[PDB]
C-alpha cells in the first residue's frame, strides 16, 4: 500500500518470467509437444539464462526451433504461476509502506508478448494491478529498493542502479555462486518478508 | 550513444503521445469520421489533459464515444508523427553521452495499445530502437536527467523523481502558466539541444 502523502514507501520490483510465471516449464512442455523427435534439455540440466543458446549447442537449428515456441501466440498467456507467487505478491502489495511493481522485459518479437503479459497480470491480480506493470528491456533505469529477478546479470544504461538485486532461484541459476554480499530468494516459500524488512528505515 | 564502460551518459525520457505521436489530431479526425453528427472540440479549444472529460462535459455519453476511438484497433498505430519529432529523436540518440528512452503510458484497454506502440516505434525508428521503450503508468519510478512530456501533472509512487520535467507544448496545455522554474519545449523546432546541454556536467 502507498505511503501517506509525499511520504516514502519501500519499493519492490518483482520480475515476471521465472519469478511469477513458469517460463522454463511452459517452454519445455510446449517444445516437447511441438518437436517430439528433437532432443531437449531437462530443467535440472538447464544452465545459463538464454534457453536458445543451450539448445543451439545441443543440435544445429534447435535455437530457432526453441525461439519459435516463445514467439507463438498464447505462450506467455498460458504460463502457469510459480508456487506461492501470486499469493506472496498479493500479500506484499497489501503491506503498509510497500509499493510493488511488476518489472518485465518483453522478447524481441512483439506481436503477442506485451499484450499477453498484461492479460496474464489481469488474470491473476485483477484489473487494478495493471497500473503496477513496467515493461522495459533495461531494468537499471527503474528506481526501487529491491529487484527480485532470476536473471544473474542485470545491466543497462544506469551503471549504479538504486535497487539491490536479489536473485530468485530458477533451474538455470541454482548452482551459481554469487559474489558476496549478493543474496537469493530461494522460492516464494522462503522468507521474502525478511528481505523486504532489511531494506526498511 | 551510450557512455564508455561504467561511465555516465545524460539520460532523456521522451514521451510518446503528444510529443512523438499526434494523438490529439488523430483522435479528432477519427472522432469526426465515426460520429459526424456529434459536436466536437477543435484543437484550439482543448483544455485539460483528459480528452474524455472535456467531451463528457460537452454532451451526455460523449465521454464513452471518445474513449471508443482510442480503444479501437489501429488508433495508435496510425498516429502521425509530430513535425520534427522523428528527426530530433534520431539526432538526439546519436549524440555523444546521451541515452534516449521512449517512456509511454498505455491506456487501460490493453488489447491493441501496447502492441501498436511497439509497432509504431519500429516503423519510425527501426527494430534496434525497440530496446529503448519503457511502457509504464508511473513515470516517476523511471530515473533520468530529463522527461520531455506534454502532461502537466506527472506524479506517482516516487515523490522526488530524478528527472526534470520539461513540458512539451500541446493544444491542451499551451495556455498553462507553470510555476517557476518549470520550463517548456515549445515544439521540436525549438532548441532541445540547449535544454539537454543545460543538464550536462
Ligand atoms: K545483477
Ligand atoms: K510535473
Ligand atoms: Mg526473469
Ligand atoms: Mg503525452
Amino acid at each position: 500500500s502507498n505511503a501517506a502523502s509525499g511520504g516514502r514507501a519501500l519499493r519492490v520490483l518483482v520480475d515476471m518470467d521465472g519469478v511469477l510465471a513458469d517460463f522454463e516449464g511452459g517452454f519445455l512442455r510446449k517444445f516437447r509437444a511441438r518437436f517430439p523427435d528433437q532432443p531437449f534439455i531437462a530443467l535440472e540440466d538447464r544452465r545459463g539464462f538464454w534457453v536458445s543458446e543451450q539448445y543451439g549447442r545441443l543440435r544445429p537449428g534447435l535455437s530457432e526451433k526453441a525461439i519459435s515456441i516463445w514467439e507463438s501466440k498464447n505462450f506467455f498467456f498460458e504460463l502457469e504461476p510459480l508456487p506461492g507467487a501470486v499469493e506472496a505478491v498479493k500479500e506484499m502489495a497489501s503491506l503498509q509502506n510497500t509499493d510493488v511493481f511488476i518489472c518485465t522485459s518483453p522478447i524481441k518479437m512483439f506481436k503477442y508478448c506485451p499484450y499477453e503479459k498484461y492479460a496474464w497480470v489481469e488474470k491473476y491480480f485483477g484489473p487494478d494491478f495493471l497500473e503496477q506493470i513496467v515493461l522495459t528491456r533495461d531494468k537499471t533505469v527503474v528506481s526501487a529498493d529491491l529487484l527480485i529477478d532470476d536473471r544473474p546479470d542485470i545491466t543497462g544504461a544506469e551503471p549504479t542502479p538504486s535497487w539491490e538485486h536479489v536473485l530468485f532461484t530458477a533451474c538455470h541459476n541454482q548452482h551459481l555462486q554469487l559474489q558476496p554480499p549478493r543474496r537469493r530468494l530461494h522460492s516464494w516459500a522462503d522468507d521474502w518478508k525478511a528481505i523486504l524488512d532489511s531494506k526498511r528505515p
